[PDB]
């Protein structure tokens, strides 16, 4: 089948939708939760190959 295009972030740019297969992974976005107020960016957390959130926010 045709690769199926999902939503990646670039790192240093914004998250756009690239034509990735599904044995191909990419530096997929994170959601941080803030009370009442969700929020989508990129964002890697130190470890290894994780998301974390910013100050004052949260894991959607």
């Amino acid at each position: 089948d045709r690769c199926r295009y999902t939503l990646c972030c670039d790192g240093a740019l914004k998250a756009v939708s690239a034509c990735l297969h599904e044995s191909e992974s990419c530096l997929v976005p994170g959601d941080c939760c803030r009370g009442k107020s969700r929020l989508t960016l990129c964002s890697y957390g130190e470890g290894g190959n994780g998301f974390q959130c910013p100050t004052g926010y949260r894991q959607c």
